[PDB]
Order: C-alpha cells, then structure tokens, then sequence
C-alpha cells in the first residue's frame, strides 16, 4: 500500500498533538486495549497482575513501557513508509520472544484510534481518521509479512 503526501500529513499533524503528552497518551492506550481484550494484559509477564483500571492508572512501570511503545510507534510514522530497518527488530522480539499473535495489533490500532478520536477530535476528523487507519493497515501488514519470514506468521 502506499499512502499520498496528504494522508501522511493527516496522520502527521495529529502525532503532533500526541507528542505534547506521550506519558499521557501511552497510558491511554494501553488500558483502553487491556479493558476492550483483557486477553492481551497475559502477555505481559510485568503487568499480568493488575486487576482493576486505577491499579493500571498507578502503576508508573505502565506509564514507561507507553512512552516506550509511543516513541516505537512515532519513529516509525515519520518515516512515511520507509521503516524497514524500523521494523525488523520490533518483529523479532514480538514473534520469537514475546510470541504476540498478529491479531493483537490489530487490538492496538483499535485503541489507538480510539483514544486519538476522544482526545483530538477537530484534528480527528473523518478524513483524518481513514488516513491514520491506512498508516496502521500499512504498518501491521508489514509486520505480518516479517513474521512470515521470521517463522511466525499468526
Ligand atoms: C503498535 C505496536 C507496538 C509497538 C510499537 C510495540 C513496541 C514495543 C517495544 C519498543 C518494546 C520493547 C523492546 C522489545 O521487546 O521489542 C515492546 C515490548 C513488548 N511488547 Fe510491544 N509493541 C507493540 C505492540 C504490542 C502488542 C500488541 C503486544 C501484546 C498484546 C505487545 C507486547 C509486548 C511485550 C510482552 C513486551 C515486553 C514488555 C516487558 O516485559 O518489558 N507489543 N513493545
């Protein structure tokens, strides 16, 4: 898939926003996605343990690993598509070490959208959004390519 320059500056212009709390934002979506698929909450061995949301809002070990997971994420948006080198180790650990099935990201794109959508919304409008969608359609089906060739796949 390739996005136009526009898309890209849609998608660009409200990573903006993010980038002035990316504690905040991180925190955001992660407890969206752990509350929307507690599934996923058993793939962190760190985190496993938190049973209610405000456990979840108190844990400062959380809040790091969104800074952490929100710099990945910008890093790779700011390459407009040319985030090969970017990706490849990010694949590796999620496939081999981590063993996230493929479907999961597609729970975070979700809880990303979301919140962008709840704390953005005159820079989150429709065109905006189908924009963003595209950038994390074109990011997961990379990944799941990797994971392909790393043994994965699923
Ligand atoms: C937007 C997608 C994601 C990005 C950019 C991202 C990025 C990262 C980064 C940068 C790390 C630390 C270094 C590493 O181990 O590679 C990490 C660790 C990890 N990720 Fe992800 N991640 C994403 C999605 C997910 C999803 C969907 C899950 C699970 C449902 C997941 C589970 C984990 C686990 C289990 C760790 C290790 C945490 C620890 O105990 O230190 N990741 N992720």
């Amino acid at each position: 898939m390739v996005l136009s320059e526009g898309e890209w500056q849609l998608v660009l212009h409200v990573w903006a926003k993010v980038e002035a709390d990316v504690a905040g934002h991180g925190q955001d979506i992660l407890i969206r996605l752990f509350k929307s698929h507690p599934e996923t909450l058993e793939k962190f061995d760190r985190f496993k343990h938190l049973k209610t949301e405000a456990e979840m809002k108190a844990s400062e070990d959380l809040k790091k690993h969104g800074v952490t997971v929100l710099t990945a994420l910008g890093a790779i948006l700011k390459k407009k598509g040319h985030h090969e080198a970017e990706l490849k180790p990010l694949a590796q650990s999620h496939a081999t070490k981590h063993k996230i099935p493929i479907k999961y990201f597609e729970f975070i794109s979700e809880a990303i959208i979301h919140v962008l959508h709840s704390r953005h919304p005159g820079n989150f409008g429709a065109d905006a959004q189908g924009a963003m969608n595209k950038a994390l359609e074109l990011f997961r089906k990379d990944i799941a390519a990797k994971y392909k060739e790393l043994g994965y796949q699923g």
